[PDB]
């Protein structure tokens, strides 16, 4: 019989730079553990926490799901673990999120942590004599995880932030909130934002004339961002998985392999420079699958309580998982897993990503 996953991503409106990558990823992930076929139901939530909250129910009660997944951003990410705790199954997460004790027991992450990503660009920061900056980022929790890691990390290495400005995932302008930034003239500006709407603050602070830096999160990092936000884009700098640049890692590096791997399936189908961030994501949570997934098989059949409780267990017991994003070992208390072999510095010339470090 079959093992059951459950995927709430988003495949409509603009956060479907994140889930339709996720979702095209599908294509090359395992189509079988320990002899059991499967069965992989995907469904779009519009990026919206009551859609994501209805398929996950779904899945959970109807479907009897063994694992769930999702979703592409943090607030439908953060409704998708809510329905996992209560319900008692296996959540991997496509996105940050932050970590209750509500959410811990049952929730997993694939995305690196926020201050893994941010101690990368406040390095990147100090090494470059850069004192002052400004935060732009969205009114919900995944701004809010950026701002207190740039409040936290960032002061701790000896940053001062300015200005700390916010704008709607869908807002079209951020023309107030700019001039503003701009008038305190930061040395560096923060942007805490994803896909699409990472490119908003982008051609927004040049065109407005500002002179200074421009960092960007590990949300900003697929095509969709260098080829709206254009010339404007030039010498930003990104944190990023590695999953980037598997190319230009040592060949010791256990991430490089999975990586070239995945790119090399992706970009055979969807083109040159298709890879991203996020399609790595759902190819990892797949790779974690292939571990914990036969350890459960030793002790309960799928379809059964007993099948994600064992799931649950392996999720802890089982180290040093190798993906194309880091090497995953998660603990009861670590839902993230990850270390530094999980993240680069990309900027952009010329239109194209560059590792800098």
């Amino acid at each position: 019989n079959e093992i059951t996953i459950g995927i709430t991503v988003t495949t409509t409106g603009p956060a479907a730079a994140l889930g339709i990558p996720e979702r095209n990823a599908l294509e090359f992930v395992a189509k079988e553990i320990g002899g059991h076929p499967l069965k992989v139901i995907v469904l779009d939530d519009g990026g919206d926490p009551t859609a994501a909250t209805t398929n996950a129910r779904r899945f959970v009660t109807e479907s009897k799901a063994d694992v769930i997944m999702g979703s592409s951003v943090t607030p439908p990410t953060v409704a998708v673990s809510n329905v996992a705790n209560e319900a008692q199954v296996p959540h991997i997460a496509l996105a940050p999120l932050p970590i209750t004790p509500e959410r811990a027991k049952w929730s997993v992450a694939m995305p690196q942590p926020i201050p893994i990503m941010g101690k990368v660009l406040y390095e990147h920061m100090k090494k470059n004599n850069i004192k002052t900056v400004g935060y732009i980022g969205y009114s919900d929790s995944y701004g809010d995880l950026w701002f207190n890691d740039l409040k936290k990390q960032g002061e701790a290495m000896g940053l001062k932030i300015v200005a700390e400005e916010r704008f709607a995932r869908p807002d079209t302008s951020v023309a107030g909130q700019v001039l503003k930034l701009v008038a305190a003239n930061p040395d560096a500006i923060l942007v805490g934002a994803s896909g699409t709407a990472a490119a908003l603050p982008q051609t927004s602070l040049r065109e407005r004339g500002y002179k200074g830096l421009i960092y960007q999160t590990h949300g900003a990092a697929s095509m969709d961002f260098i080829r709206i936000a254009g010339k404007s884009a030039e010498g930003v700098l990104m944190a990023s998985g590695p999953v980037m640049d598997p190319e230009g890692q040592d060949d010791s590096a256990l991430t490089k392999k999975p990586g070239l791997e995945l790119n090399t399936a992706y970009e055979a189908k969807y083109g040159p420079n298709s890879r991203s961030q996020f399609a790595a994501h759902s190819f990892d949570a797949f790779k974690v699958l292939e571990r914990v997934v036969p350890v459960a098989l030793k002790t309960a059949k799928p379809g059964t309580q007993e099948f994600r409780e064992a799931i649950r267990k392996a999720l802890v017991s089982e180290k040093d998982i190798a993906a194309s994003q880091g090497v995953y070992s998660f603990t009861e208390t670590d839902r993230y897993g990850l270390d530094d072999r999980s993240r680069i510095l990309l900027t952009v010339k010329d239109g194209k990503y560059v590792m800098v470090k």
